């Protein structure tokens, strides 16, 4: 009753410090796609101006738009993609459009980099017709960085995909397959044997993902 009111609380203000966190990122990568259909002329030489901005290269591992007409990917900071690359045929691109709104991805590979990343994405219109997808990603080590400032914690989707983990082999797996597993419920339980509290993030749009605390 007092080991899980600290678990309960640590486990509150991680995610509202990750809440925080994912939450200024969207907010950057809302306002690429608002200065992008700003643009009187959205030629190439205009789109890659925006996107050389360096608030950019700051706070993401890259941003890109990937245009709707014939897949023209531009990306900063710049690095080679593989042959035949084509951003339309990508689930972050795919996903974007099918929701028509800022979606936030699960972790996935980078194509040119092999990293393990996740993107935030959503569509940009011109004057109402689609320009493409614009979005901008971040590596998982990045992030589970900020999850474990201070036992450990992870992170874990509401139908028990491991999305972010400080061993990074779990990242993707299931929980069965993690702990040959805890049933996901808000809360601590017992379950070597451990403590494991799981709170909910706020904020995040069209996902429900957890702080999962192993103490």
């Amino acid at each position: 009753t007092d080991t899980e009111n600290y678990l309960g609380e640590i486990g509150t203000l991680t995610a509202s410090n990750i809440q925080s966190w994912l939450e200024g990122r969207m907010h950057l990568v809302e306002g690429l796609a608002s200065q992008l259909a700003l643009l009187d002329q959205p030629d190439e030489a205009n789109i890659a101006r925006q996107l050389e901005q360096p608030v950019f290269s700051r706070n993401f591992a890259s941003v890109y738009l990937g245009e709707a007409a014939s897949g023209t990917f531009t990306m900063r900071p710049y690095d080679a993609m593989p042959e035949g690359y084509d951003p339309r045929t990508r689930a972050w691109y795919k996903d974007a459009l099918a929701a028509d709104r800022l979606i936030v991805t699960e972790p996935f590979v980078d194509a040119g980099t092999g990293e393990q990343i996740l993107a935030m994405s959503l569509p940009v219109r011109h004057a109402g017709q689609l320009l493409g997808v614009a979005a901008g990603d971040m590596k998982l080590e990045t992030l589970t960085a900020i999850l474990n400032s201070l036992g450990y914690a992870f992170l874990v989707s509401d139908a028990g995909k491991i999305l972010l983990h400080p061993d990074s082999g779990l990242v993707l797996k299931t929980l069965a397959e993690a702990y040959p597993a805890p049933n996901i419920v808000p809360g601590v339980h017992e379950v070597s044997s451990q403590f494991v509290s799981f709170t909910p993030v706020k904020g995040l749009p069209g996902v429900t993902w957890y702080v999962a605390l192993v103490l």
